[PDB]
């Protein structure tokens, strides 16, 4: 009775019936689906019975400080079920207990009573929003404290107890041998069938055997044959590698085309199946359409049967022949001949193993391979890459290395999970290495992971086990590893993997998923009422587009539909009352939608807005956005704040997503028009950005506001530089009343392919310089945070560039090339010195500012 609506809920939120999942009638489909349901209903009963704060963890995990990984201050203290307040001055480094058991003292005198509850029993609720503060931490280390800070406003906060908390807990519950065959590898091409090409053309397929992105064999061809709808073979083709050297992540690539280089068609298929056994009989490849032979490509056929066209092959049998286990490798691996030549052949491998080598070097690395393990452990990718994981003996002699190898840095775990390191027990031993990830880097690596599960061979993998059990111990990791896979199910290649792993999760937890399906409500109303907008906006003026858009949304439909969600953006975030009067949408192609919403409970911070987007896609907005936070997460773990604005973005379907609005910003654009009567009109347009702020911010407020713009400039002027943003005009950068400079539009990066420049802009440099033509001490203040700023991600280079890698995976089109990554190598000059590339840097920083002032001579 309840598995029915469960199951059909499921269906509605992943965007996919179960039943397709049943009639594929597929082994591995069918046994994902019940070992990952097991997995996922544990997590969910251990977490029933987990202690009021493990809840607090799991649900509200704390948003800290990066630098927490004296001062007076005045909070408002309410009690759950109160309508009276409490507002007491506590010090930013007293911490949650002192607070509470201060708001007890108050609430004991006002209700004349010992009372029996102690701090200890509570938690305190942040007003409006699914945030807690709690822990031994001081509460300027708190990013909610910290916040109210900087914009001078004071805290509201809630004293919930331990009863409230457990009440919530429960609420929330789920309802009750290979080796002797020495053979060369082989297949017959029999036929193709649905083929489409010109005519006067022949066909031609390319076959390759690949482990990862290196040949295991030079690639083979078949015999041209003449273009027709289902073009005939059956031929062998022989590639030069044994059976037995067949490593066990092997894929068989092939590409289908038409020649007098006319592409037409790929397919990719693993060469062993998901229960280890070599494969044989006949295979239907379901190819992909191209744009030749693509090895990162998946191994699993295209869907649309009815109009793909398909190579048939047949794998023959070679004797049930599965790869042998890790026992056999392991006692063969264990034969071997150890490092034992002199300090000059071990002067060369230090040499290398601290700097793309010439084939002496892989010998001299293989050979030494015992001490690499032993005192270089980090130079792991290095051998892995020399490794002849086309010879079993060789792949054996690693392994075993592999298995006594010591775990990883994180940033070398990250570098393990690219394609280049295919081999099985090498991600295991990467997934290894990242469990001591914190949620808090998880959280920020998580974009990243996910696209790593498109390179994934087999549905069942360590990563995704990894992914599903830290997202049903956490529900800020289980909310955005839902809409990175829910975004992406209107792509063919991923919709089965996603679609099964949103279900697991759902699995997990019962409730969460009907949050989800709360948002996915709201989304689907957006998208109708941004398609009435779209319409609309072409026949009638603005104003009464708006009009009727405030109309629809006051429909009883809408009205529940849009209100009283967790935002998708931040589950953080309640979107409670949507404020419909202050709706509107903007005048470019897509008409984007800018919904309002506020909250009695929250007050100030119940105020937020979220933008919906319908036509374009905004993968590379949020991958820029996320790169130019972590920037920030960088340089405030070096005590350098650069007062950043890193809004969300989040896509959540096909060509849909949503922006966080952030209140009281203009663009530089709309700031400029330098419209007459307002408290901002200017005698020189070089005043009118200057004249804004100073309205904003009265008398002595102006010097804090001046500072702001200069260290949030300094911060934007390294992040478009390092990333190659460029195409940066007035309507794509915005200012916020408090003097905040910040970046939108993110459609091109990496230089895509000019070299984009270091950008110093007059109007800028006349606000840094606080209105003054000369202000030396202003300006060289500025060059001082944006040579701070770029010295420290220079130290992290590694780290970019390694996310960046597995961000090829996504199939942006900026970033699927080692030409977009060379781009942040040249940027961050990770191939020089400090001292060089600080002069490297100076010296584009120096070009900037006379471009700059070819503005200011005239
Ligand atoms: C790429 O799209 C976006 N990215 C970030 C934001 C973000 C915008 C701000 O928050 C951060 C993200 C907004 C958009 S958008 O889709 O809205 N397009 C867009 C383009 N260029 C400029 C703008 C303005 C603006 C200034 N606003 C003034 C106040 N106005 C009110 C009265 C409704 C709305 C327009 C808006």
């Amino acid at each position: 009775r309840v598995k029915k609506l469960i199951n059909s809920q499921i269906s509605l939120l992943i965007g996919k019936g179960l039943h397709e999942f049943d009639s594929l009638r597929d082994p591995e489909v069918n046994d994902f689906r019940t070992k990952m349901r097991q997995f996922c209903e544990e997590a969910a009963a251990h977490r029933q019975q987990l202690g009021w704060v493990e809840w607090l963890q799991y649900s509200f995990p704390l948003q800290l400080e990066p630098s927490a990984r004296n001062r007076a201050l005045l909070v408002n203290v309410k009690f759950e079920g109160s309508e009276e307040s409490f507002t007491f001055q506590v010090s930013t480094k007293d911490m949650p207990l002192a607070l509470m058991a201060c708001a007890l003292r108050k609430k004991a005198t006002v209700f004349r009573q010992p009372l029996v509850e102690q701090p200890e029993e509570y938690a305190l609720q942040v007003n409006g929003r699914h945030e807690y503060l709690y822990g031994n931490y001081p509460l300027c280390h708190f990013q909610y404290i910290c916040s109210c800070l900087h914009s001078g406003l004071t805290p509201h906060l809630t004293m919930v107890h331990s009863s409230s908390i457990l009440a919530m807990r429960d609420e929330q519950s789920n309802p009750a041998s290979l080796w002797s065959l020495e053979q060369p590898f082989s297949i017959e091409l029999i036929e193709g069938r649905k083929v489409n090409a010109d005519e006067r053309m022949k066909l031609v397929v390319q076959a390759g055997l690949f482990h990862g992105n290196e040949m295991l064999c030079k690639t083979v061809s078949s015999s041209e044959v003449n273009v027709c709808s289902e073009p005939v073979w059956k031929q062998r083709l022989e590639f030069d590698i044994s059976v037995c050297d067949l490593p066990r992540m092997a894929r068989l690539c092939f590409a289908l085309y038409a020649v007098v280089d006319c592409p037409i068609a790929w397919a990719n298929l693993m060469l062993f199946d998901y229960k280890d056994q070599l494969k044989t009989g006949e295979r239907c490849l379901y190819m992909w359409p191209s744009v030749l032979l693509n090895p990162a490509g998946t191994v699993r056929g295209n869907p649309n049967t009815e109009s793909a066209a398909a190579l048939v092959i047949y794998l023959p049998e070679v004797a049930p022949v599965y790869f042998p286990a890790l026992e056999k490798i392991l006692e063969l691996g264990r034969h071997g001949e150890r490092g034992r030549i002199t300090e000059e052949e071990q002067l060369q491998l230090r040499e290398i193993l601290e700097r793309e080598l010439y084939e002496h070097e892989k010998d001299l690395v293989w050979k030494m391979r015992h001490e690499v393990q032993e005192h270089f452990p980090e130079a792991l990718a290095r051998l892995l890459l020399v490794t002849k994981w086309n010879k079993h003996e060789d792949v054996a002699q690693m392994l075993y290395l592999l298995c006594s190898w010591p775990e990883l840095p994180v940033l070398s775990a990250l570098e393990l999970l690219d394609f280049s390191f295919p081999d099985c027990y090498v991600g295991s031993f990467a997934i290894k290495s990242l469990r001591k990830l914190t949620d808090d880097e998880l959280f920020q690596y998580l974009l990243q992971l996910v696209q790593v599960l498109k390179y994934e061979s087999y549905l069942d993998c360590e990563l995704t086990k990894f992914l599903l059990g830290r997202a049903l111990a956490n529900r800020k990791i289980g909310h955005f590893l839902f809409w990175h896979l829910r975004s992406e199910m209107h792509v063919p290649s991923v919709a089965l993997r996603f679609g099964l792993i949103m279900e697991a999760y759902c699995r997990g937890s019962t409730h969460h998923m009907k949050v989800l399906m709360k948002q996915g409500e709201a989304l689907s109303k957006l998208k109708a009422l941004n398609d009435f907008v779209k319409v609309s906006s072409q026949k009638t003026t603005k104003p009464q587009t708006k009009e009727m858009m405030h109309m629809c949304m006051r429909q009883e439909t809408y009205m529940e539909a849009l209100s009283h969600l967790q935002s998708p953006l931040d589950p953080s975030t309640l979107l409670e009352e949507v404020c419909v009067e202050q709706c509107t949408f903007m005048d470019s192609k897509m008409k984007p939608l800018w919904i309002m919403y506020s909250s009695e409970e929250a007050g100030s911070a119940g105020n937020v807005g979220i933008i919906f987007k319908n036509g374009d896609d905004l993968r590379q907005d949020m991958l820029t956005l996320q790169m130019i936070q972590l920037m920030d997460v960088l340089w405030k773990q070096e005590g350098l704040d650069l007062r950043m604005t890193p809004y969300g973005c989040l896509p959540t379907g096909d060509r849909t997503g949503l922006i966080e609005v952030v209140l009281h910003s203009d663009t530089i654009a709309n700031i400029q028009l330098n419209k007459s009567n307002m408290a901002a009109t200017a005698a020189f347009n070089k005043d009118a950005l200057l004249n804004w702020l100073k309205s904003k911010n009265p008398g002595e407020a102006l010097d804090r506001a001046i500072e702001e713009f200069t260290l949030s400039c300094a911060g934007y002027c390294v992040a478009t530089y390092v990333l190659g943003i460029g195409d940066r005009h007035s309507d794509n950068i915005m200012i916020r009343e408090s003097g905040q400079l910040f970046h939108i539009d993110f459609g091109h990066f990496l230089g895509n392919r000019e070299r984009v420049p270091f950008i110093l802009t007059y109007d800028f440099v006349h606000v840094i310089q606080q209105g003054k033509t000369n202000n030396s001490e202003k300006f060289e203040r500025f060059r001082g945070y944006c040579e701070r700023a770029y010295t420290i991600l220079r130290r992290h280079g590694l780290l970019f560039l390694h996310l960046f890698a597995l961000m090829r995976a996504a199939g942006l089109p900026e970033l699927s090339c080692s030409k977009d990554i060379q781009y942040l190598k040249d940027s961050l000059a990770l191939g020089k010195t400090e001292e060089e590339a600080l002069k490297h840097f100076r010296v584009k920083f120096n070009e900037a500012l006379r471009e700059s002032w070819k503005t200011k001579v005239n």
